[PDB]
């Protein structure tokens, strides 16, 4: 399909950046969250700009907790939902 062809596509370098875009999201939630900054730079590092404001709802219509940042739980929410 298309998706395949386009990573396909991606420069060697794209490539070394989106798997440290990955590398990034992993250590953003070794402190239990996942929050809106967190998102930003996973963002930037596929070279795309932040959408601070979408992620913030993102987060705050599964926030439970009030925390601000999703946890596991509202983690696996938010997931369900983006898909
Ligand atoms: C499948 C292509 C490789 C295409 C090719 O053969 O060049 C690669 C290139 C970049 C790859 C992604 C980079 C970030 C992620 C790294 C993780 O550690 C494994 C899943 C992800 C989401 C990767 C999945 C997959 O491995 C991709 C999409
Ligand atoms: C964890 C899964 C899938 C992980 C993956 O395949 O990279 C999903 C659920 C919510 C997803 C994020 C919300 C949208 C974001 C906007 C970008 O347009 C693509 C990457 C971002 C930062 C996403 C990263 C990642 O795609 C997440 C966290």
């Amino acid at each position: 399909d298309i998706y395949k062809a386009a990573v396909e596509q991606l420069t060697e370098e794209q490539k070394n950046e989106f798997k440290a875009a990955f590398d990034i999201f992993v250590l953003g939630a070794e402190d239990g969250c996942i929050s809106t900054k967190e998102l930003g730079k996973v963002m930037r590092m596929l070279g795309q700009n932040p959408t601070p404001e979408e992620l913030q709802e993102m987060i705050d219509e599964v926030d439970e907790d009030g925390s601000g940042t999703v946890d596991f739980d509202e983690f696996l929410v938010m997931m369900v939902r983006c898909m």
